[PDB]
């Protein structure tokens, strides 16, 4: 029944999206007052990210032992950074090949939103210095950012926002050292292995709700809408886009999966339809993650020891999806500005592009923050981010099912590639 009510959710959603705006005018507060019950279903999913990621990834560090950990860890490092190559290769390659600035221009398109003013120096900085937050508390609801001010000066300060990337940080080194103490530190084990347990029966519970919540979260998208016109000029550089996503979804993870794993990749991703379809919905790879471990434990039988690990840190550093969207979207702006793009620029904006979202899974704009740095990296002025802001809501559907659907893959993958681990403890 969970399964058959979210996908009774969306058809409802979409029905009831569509028909109320085909039909019933509604203004802008209207709009917002219909998408509530999504709204609370949004906040209930957040609530569960910090004892979730914090117990998780002390609890899964903490049952292994050090050496097995960090065998786990580094085989999970090498799928996260093989496959966000991947995924920016496949949307430089489908980016040049379809030419989809070529053939529009710059004038015809209209700009919307605002591009925000990020310096690449400090944004790259600012990952490391929320890698190590100056407080515990703070940063399981505020992370750190650094504006230059004035003969420039450096001036930091905490905005609103949970540092996933600073806890996870501070969980595995923790899970490291409270595994070690083994009798002294295994009050701490027991007490996280609970609270771990009781984030997911706590999830159990929402999932009787995310029915309500997910019909009203694409109804209310569908409505907030109100060009579509818009997508229509765009509609090449958001083809590309999907179909880099498409191919990188259903072509190249399925491909790895069953190189590592001699199994179906189509059957694990069938058991993760329930995380996909919420990460489609709610554009957080961070908030759906209680979704994703659910699936990959419950349906896929894959290794609690290795999916508290693996998922977790997959969800903040896995952005697959996102950095695809920033290759293509970063040449699509080049060519609309009638730019050539060399083999040097070309490479800069691979390795720009990699380090994409790399601590704002379900953070807004984190995708026009990446992209203004890209786009800086090969000289591009930041204004240009503008043009791509009218469907970048839509697009972020996309990137967070596949940033989940990465994550899925990773644990099957690990988990055979750690099996004399696991069965040698
Ligand atoms: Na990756
Ligand atoms: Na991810």
């Amino acid at each position: 029944w969970v399964l058959l009510s979210t996908v009774a959710a969306v058809v409802l959603g979409i029905t009831t999206g569509v028909l109320v705006r085909e039909h019933s005018n509604l203004s802008t507060l209207e709009k917002f007052y219909f998408a509530f019950p999504g709204e609370i279903l949004m906040r209930m999913l957040k609530l569960i990210i910090l004892p979730l990621i914090i117990s998780s990834m002390i609890t899964g560090v903490a049952a292994l032992d050090s050496n097995v950990s960090g065998k786990i860890g580094l085989r999970a490092v090498v799928y996260y950074f093989a496959t966000t190559l991947i995924a920016v290769i496949l949307g430089i390659v489908l980016v040049v090949s379809i030419k989809p600035g070529v053939t529009q221009k710059v004038g015809e398109i209209a700009r919307t939103g605002s591009t925000p003013e990020v310096s690449t120096v400090d944004a790259m900085l600012d990952l490391i210095r929320n890698m190590f937050p100056e407080n515990l508390v703070q940063a399981a609801f505020q992370q750190y950012k650094t504006k230059r001010e004035e003969e420039y000066k450096i001036v930091g300060m905490y905005s609103d926002g949970i540092n996933v990337l600073g806890l996870i940080v501070f969980a595995l080194v923790f899970g490291l050292v409270i595994g070690k103490m083994g009798e002294k530190g295994q009050i701490l084990v027991d007490f996280f292995n609970a609270l771990s347990d009781a984030t997911m029966k706590i999830v159990q519970i929402i999932m009787w709700y995310m029915p309500l919540g997910i019909l009203f979260l694409i109804a209310g998208c569908i409505i907030e809408v109100e060009d579509w016109e818009i997508f229509r000029k765009l509609g090449l550089y958001m083809a590309t886009v999907l179909t880099g996503l498409a191919i990188h979804s259903i072509v190249i993870l399925p491909l790895i999966y069953f190189i590592v794993v001699r199994k179906n990749p189509f059957r694990f991703a069938m058991g993760m339809a329930q995380a996909l379809l919420t990460a489609l919905m709610i554009s957080s790879s961070s908030a759906t993650l209680p979704v994703t471990f659910r699936c990959a434990e419950e349906n896929n039988q894959v290794d609690k020891r290795i999916t508290r690990f693996v998922l977790p840190v997959g969800a903040t550093i896995n952005m697959d999806g996102t950095a695809l969207y920033e290759a293509v979207a970063a040449v699509f702006i080049a060519q609309l500005n009638d730019l050539d793009l060399g083999i040097g620029q070309i490479i800069t904006i691979s390795i720009t592009a990699t380090s994409a979202s790399i601590g704002a899974a379900g953070v807004p704009q984190a995708g026009l923050v990446t992209m203004v740095i890209v786009l800086s990296a090969v000289g591009l002025p930041a204004e240009d981010v503008t043009l791509i802001i009218a469907v970048d809501c839509l697009l972020d559907r996309f990137r967070t099912m596949v940033n989940v659907l990465g994550d899925a893959f990773g644990t099957g993958i690990v988990e055979k590639l750690s099996k004399k681990e696991l069965e040698q403890m």
